[PDB]
């Protein structure tokens, strides 16, 4: 029960997922958990760039050469030492593989790394990069896994053990069942107060919220693919026992609906579908009415106070006329026989998909279902693991499906690179018939130096991606954490995809 968990320091959440492939070389795994056992050199912080497995560092006059001085007092999780070898063999093993790692753009720019000493590491550019501190300061994919755990000096095809530098060690994981991060007794900096914490995987809904009551599990918080195992009225049946408390960060991304426009099979291929699909989502409504007011309406895709936006681009609003009157221009009319949208012999069909584990995906997925059918469009909803949407996304088997920002750190630069990447959301640009000129443009954007030339080149790209409706905005979404009312020190980083572990302590 809780009050064991509590004498016995330990934390057990509640999620629908398993951790996966804990290799941060890669993308597959949980990010949290990730980022409970690996480090970076540096941390991205709200107040800018901080210390971590790199002490000091010095940058080149050109910009082109950045020089680590490492802690000497780390240890990965098996007794290999980390240090300047270390280090290389790292960013050399994620390098192997840049075609992975394009969306983010220091690994196109690095040249080669030199060890100078047992700890200082030389980093050598291409180019000048000023966001090369920022970049290295994400959770994947330059994070530290022990040389020793290499496959024949390689990870881009795995790893053979799970050992990091941070304060928490991966240990006994079944399968789709628990996985344990253990309190690492030599970890060199803030040590954890929690003996352990427990990943335990369960469907969302009722089974969370009975396993979350009995103590079972005693803390949740939103995945990584933006799920929330308790719906709001668990939220509050848990605070009403007197044993939890419910946090919830700052708003942290934009929700939205993606539109594939590189279906060819599909009516959403067609620009103007997709242009009358933007005017059939009440997202005021769904705010207020599905998501219960916790989460404002977006209006557009990166919200105005998202750095280097500061503009206001409200997309197409809830309009049913409007919608009307496009698909009869597509040629998609009605009948006076029936009020089902046809052309050339065949209804009017799209499949749409979202993450079965999260109870406003399903409901906005009910819901718009109900108002496509009003318009005479058959839409077929389909909840699956994120693990299947995310395959989907990469593969561009979909219509529709609901998806999220990156959040702080990646909004918008990583996010608006990733319209062209593979592992983000090419697919659904794939059919953009200028797409040659706008992924020209995205990267032409990165290179301008001045903020609000850049911003209005991030306003010419986002204005054409708008006109082609391949992402409909909905609400903006917040980090959500359920605790035992005597857990200190939950607090948010700027990340959506991870939580301060080895801070927190109970009473
Ligand atoms: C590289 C790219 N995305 C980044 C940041 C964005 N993560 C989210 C959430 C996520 C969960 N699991 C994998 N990505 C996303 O791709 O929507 C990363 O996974 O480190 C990717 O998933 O391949
Ligand atoms: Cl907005
Ligand atoms: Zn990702």
């Amino acid at each position: 029960g809780l009050e064991e968990k509590k004498e016995n320091k330990q934390l057990t959440y509640t999620t629908v997922k398993d951790i996966g492939d804990m290799n941060p070389h890669v993308y597959g795994g949980s990010m949290s958990a990730e980022s409970m056992i690996y480090e970076p050199l540096v941390r991205n912080t709200k107040d800018g760039i901080k210390p971590l497995l790199a002490k000091k560092w010095d940058v080149s006059e050109d910009g082109k050469t950045y020089t680590f001085h490492l802690r000497d007092d780390v240890k990965f999780h098996d007794g290999t030492p980390f240090d300047a070898d270390a280090v290389k063999k790292n960013i050399d093993a994620v390098q192997e593989n840049k075609k992975l790692h394009s969306w983010l753009k220091i690994s196109t720019l690095i040249d080669n790394v030199k060890v100078k000493d047992k700890y200082t590491v030389e980093l050598n550019l291409k180019e000048a990069y000023q966001p090369a501190l920022a970049e290295l300061a994400m959770p994947r994919p330059y994070v530290f896994v022990s040389p020793k755990d290499f496959k024949n000096g390689t990870t881009k095809d795995g790893v053979k053990k799970f050992d990091g530098t941070g304060p928490f060690k991966l240990g006994e994981h079944k399968k789709d069942e628990s996985a344990d991060f253990n309190k690492n007794d030599q970890y060199w900096g803030e040590k954890s107060k929690l003996n352990k914490v427990q990943a335990k995987v369960m469907p969302a809904g009722e089974t969370a919220f009975l396993s979350m009551k009995k103590g079972e599990t005693n803390f949740a918080f939103t995945d990584d693919r933006g799920t929330d195992s308790l719906d709001k009225d668990s939220l509050k049946q848990l605070k009403d026992t007197g044993d939890y408390q419910v946090k919830r960060s700052q708003p942290m991304n934009t929700k939205m609906l993606v539109v594939n426009s590189g279906k060819k099979d599909n009516a959403v291929s067609d620009k103007t579908v997709r242009q009358a699909i933007g005017h059939m989502v009440n997202r005021d409504k769904i705010a207020k009415e599905i998501l219960d007011g916790q989460e404002k309406p977006a209006t557009q895709l990166f919200a105005k106070n998202v750095t280097d936006i500061n503009f206001d681009m409200p997309t197409r609003k809830y309009d049913l006329k409007k919608a009307e009157s496009l698909l009869d221009e597509a040629g998609w009319k009605k009948g006076k026989d029936s009020d089902v949208r046809q052309k050339d012999g065949k209804n009017l069909e799209m499949a749409m998909y979202y993450d079965k584990g999260s109870s406003s995906q399903k409901e906005q997925a009910e819901y718009l279902q109900a108002e496509f059918k009003k318009m005479g469009i058959k839409l077929n909803i389909n909840g699956e693991t994120s693990d299947k949407i995310a395959e989907r996304r990469t593969s561009g088997d979909y219509d529709l499906m609901f998806n999220q920002t990156w959040g702080l750190l990646y909004d918008p630069q990583s996010t608006i690179a990733a319209f062209k990447a593979k592992n983000g959301y090419e697919s659904a640009t794939s059919g953009i018939e200028n797409k040659d000129k706008i992924y020209n443009s995205i990267d032409d954007a990165f290179k301008i130096q001045n903020g609000k030339e850049r911003s209005d080149a991030y306003k010419n790209i986002l204005k054409q991606i708008d006109d082609e409706g391949i992402f409909i905005p909905i609400s903006h979404g917040s980090m959500t954490v359920v605790a035992p009312k005597d857990l200190e020190k939950v607090s948010f980083t700027q990340s959506q995809y991870e939580l301060p572990f080895n801070e927190m302590q109970y009473k």
